[PDB]
């Protein structure tokens, strides 16, 4: 239940704006679709028994994505993992025969699952599984296999509870807005001039004294209105009074009946205040500040090509750490399906990972725009430390520590470059 | 009903300005008509049985656009999808014979449709379908086929409800204007000087005391007016009094009758306030801030050709994600018409998508102006790392990682470039 | 117990943001995963009996990481060491036979361990060890071997107690926030204009005097509201009153009934105050200030490649000192397993360390970007002091004190560079 109230407030963090902008900053590059290029490949770079089995996984893996319908439904499944604070896929298998094998993976609403042996609470009717039939309103129990349970790997203030990654920004977000209601509340109110009219009546009953109040309304009450639909001043057509005229009569021989205007909202503020808490909520999100929240006029800095800051570089790391947590949602539908189906056993799997890397695709554009500053500097070094490359540092030695190549890259290239010189078209 | 009240407030978000400017920012490039060039092509880049069937779709697809009348009615159907939060096209088929096949797709008003099996509520009389005749005022039921239902793929605060994409900006928009009425309300009011005239009368009945009030009006009341039609001061022709003169008589021997001017609207503000909430509503829209809301005098930054920022680059991604949601409105009138008509069955279709890409056309101008900075930098690298292209990195190796070409592009070109040299006109 | 309350407040330092940002600044580079490259290698650069035993450790050490599951669970085990202020791994061995040898290392919750002979307090049921069975709710005692106990090597104010490294920043952090509640508390309150209405009633019982108060509410009470869900003004549709009108009646012939508005929150501040304490908490963390907390517009400074400051250089030192404290968590599961298993005895081990260095991997990117300024300056010297290299300083002499090489590097290179000149491709 406490688990369930938590995934509420996270999802009412997304409801608000900016949090939505910054969270979908991440999911926009924590799994980035590109044209032609694929997302979430199964890099196999480890000792495997057959050249056929290592490629056989594609029959398994390029298909296990289909069940998630991952190609058009990925950046929601992940954006759910991250913001939900948990994500459960129920697994239908099989019912028979074994090694058929398996069936569609259906997402489960977090907040309807308890884990002490998974207790799926059912709101309304969701599914009939293999058998016997669709349960209704009852807590159905599913074993800790096979259900993929991927959690944001966070301990929390007191062990052991699951939290994040939005948590650290919940308190900050609740008090950035607690200013935006304050800043409009100050201005809305007092926007209209208010006036308190004190008129006195001594020694007359409230029954008939109020009659001396019914007369100062029906004679001097103001109907002037401003409507936000069309900005016109209703019941005042046409033109505007150059000036007003209110007429009060202090019945006694003393100055007690008067209008005292209540204060106008003088704008002393001076508002560097909210501008403080917005930079907070933004640091608390985990999104780099170099995304442009500020107007950032010009300046410019300046440079023709924006460089890799350490900010942005950090964040790629935060991401590629995420992807390695959401890595889970691929490896336990696969491994239980690659055991259900046959081939490799569990006792063989243990040694392979180790490394059976799942490569997410990065953004094609900033792979280049990063690898262009790396290579820009390595050539700038190399031109600079060039007249000495004959005299002090070998050619091989610079090529491998100024260019940061490796040996078999120089080997491969040295052989290759021979035919370039045979003969056209670069012979000058 | 709640669904229907929602699509109301979205459409009363468009009513306002800026929201209109920013929403039609999107639809201006989420489907961009250009001259000569076509919009919404059916890219077929997958294994298909016949060279004739893959081109046969044009008889199907270049015609399925006609039913939407998409060529002159596209940027409204989409601008409706996006802002409506839903979009339904009823499908007329057939009534007979099968594979005729089909008929015009008629848009349905959202807010008159309920989905639990589609319940089309009818306001007035809309259509007679194939049979039997035009229903009037009654909830007619249409099966979940065949009606194309395209929704903005959003879960909302509580599952499962449909929202967006305008939602996040609804609250912000309602309180940017709640300031613009405040800022005029402060100024309209008090624009005219108001004066409260206290004149006293002790120990005379209100019946005859009011007669001592009828005399201070008919002698000193001001008729001076300013009319907004023509800015002249009515009943004051010609010239303007150099100064005024009001005459009051404190009947008692004490200072109780007087004019107290009510405060003037002193402009202390100091208005960096609304300028806050307009930058909000604008971030909440999803339109990049680099569109020029600000005056942006000069500066300049400066550069002769405006570069691709990361802002703008992000947004192209947000768009091409939309287009892939509005992709739906093409593939289920087509697939149900490509099964109605014959040829490919449903069991064959499942493997094709996968990929049967629907290419929207981008803006011709900024394809270039982007592909000009990419290529500007790749040549700038290539000139810079040129003296080493003989010595360290092969020609092939640079051509494929400094220019980012591919092999069959170099293959194709190497063969091609031979005849350029045979012989004119570039031989110098 | 005091030990246990301490590890509470540290973990409620992490709960807060920024502390989380700065602590994971460290762990992001106190153990940095990289692709392909490994983390935590066992550098053996000392006299060892066999060429086989020195590599035999990998069977031992590349496996002792597996028990920690260090490859995907490292930057949590360390981030726990640092923030917890202690970290205990219980060691399961064996139960028989000896030299089997050993079993999984299970993390222990700090706050449930007392050391005077380790007293593991058990909350609920955690493990059954080899025998006899899982204890419940009782203080089980484990000998000071074998349990790895790694502490942040800090003495504290009074010897001998364990503290840090977060301690110095606890007081500062508790009073940066004691301002952020102050700064919103000032603004929240008074955000709404408050008015105190004094109305008088002399010589009437409180039983019936309150009836003269029930009437000024039900006639003049204001229901105008602003709701933060949707920013609209509830019960006020449509448009906004241009102005207000409140009507009070001083029953006596004297000015005693009136509205006195309570002060508005004038924003004199002038807030360079919190901006003070945030720079404190940030210096107290130990994270360099050159990470970009400030907006840091432009300027720029300027340079195309950001240099190694002395700040950043210091911090690498603070880190590599940490890693040498967390070095412990590798060497006592290894040495007790390399004695349990056999081979080297304790009397042999004493001489080896000395040096049996455990190399953490640094960040691949800033090894380069540091080693590029070092080498940039050594060449800049060398070009500058070049015409004299024939006349005054030898070639050997400059090569070894301008380039900072060593002899066997020049030896090795001089031999190598001969074949470069035999003959292609650099012969110009």
């Amino acid at each position: 239940n406490w688990i369930s109230e938590l995934i509420d407030t996270y999802r009412n963090l997304m409801n608000n704006y900016e949090v939505d902008n910054a969270v979908s900053e991440i999911v926009s590059d924590a799994i980035v679709y590109e044209d032609d290029t694929e997302v979430v490949a199964l890099n196999l770079d480890k000792s495997k028994f057959s050249p056929k089995i290592k490629n056989m996984m594609l029959d398994e893996f390029s298909d296990v994505l289909n069940h998630l319908s991952f190609q058009r439904k990925g950046s929601d499944h992940f954006r759910r993992w991250y913001v939900d604070s948990r994500i459960f896929f129920h697994k239908i298998i099989d019912p028979k025969r074994p090694k058929e094998g398996i069936k569609e993976l259906r997402r489960l609403d977090p907040r309807q699952v308890q884990y002490v042996y998974f207790i799926y609470d059912t709101a309304h009717e969701s599914y009939a599984c293999d058998g016997r039939m669709y349960e209704a309103g009852t807590k159905i129990k599913i074993p800790k296999a096979a259900v993929v349970y991927a959690h944001s790997g966070l301990v929390d203030c007191c062990g052991k509870n699951i939290i994040g990654y939005l948590h650290r920004a919940v308190k900050p977000a609740n008090q950035l807005k607690l200013l935006e209601d304050a800043v409009v509340i100050y201005r809305i109110t007092r926007a209209p001039d208010r006036r308190v009219w004190y008129v006195d009546t001594g020694n007359m009953p409230a029954r008939k004294a109020a009659e001396h109040m019914q007369h100062v309304m029906n004679t001097m009450k103001n109907r002037v209105v401003y409507d936000a639909s069309t900005g016109k001043i209703k019941n005042q057509q046409h033109n505007m009074s150059m000036t007003e005229d209110y007429w009060l009569q202090r019945r006694d021989g003393k100055a007690v009946t008067e209008v005292d205007t209540l204060p106008g909202a003088d704008n002393t503020g001076n508002m560097e205040d909210i501008r403080w808490f917005r930079q907070a909520l933004y640091m608390a999100l985990r999104v780099p500040l170099s995304r442009i929240p500020q107007d950032q006029q010009g300046g410019v800095m300046f440079d023709s090509g924006t460089s890799i800051t350490r900010d942005e570089l950090t964040f790629a790391k935060f991401i590629r750490e995420l992807q390695h947590k959401f890595e889970e949602v691929f490896l336990d539908p696969l491994k239980t399906n690659l055991l259900l189906k046959g081939i490799i056993t569990e006792d063989e799997w243990n040694d392979e990972i180790n490394n059976i890397k799942i490569e997410f695709h990065r953004d094609s554009y900033f792979a280049e725009l990063k690898e262009a500053e790396i290579l820009e500097r390595r050539i700038n070094m190399l031109t600079m430390a060039e007249p000495f490359i004959g005299k002090y540092i070998s050619h091989r030695t610079a090529m491998k520590d100024i260019l940061q190549m490796t040996d078999e890259e120089i080997e491969q290239e040295a052989k290759q470059i021979e035919e370039e010189s045979k003969e056209a078209r670069f012979q000058d």
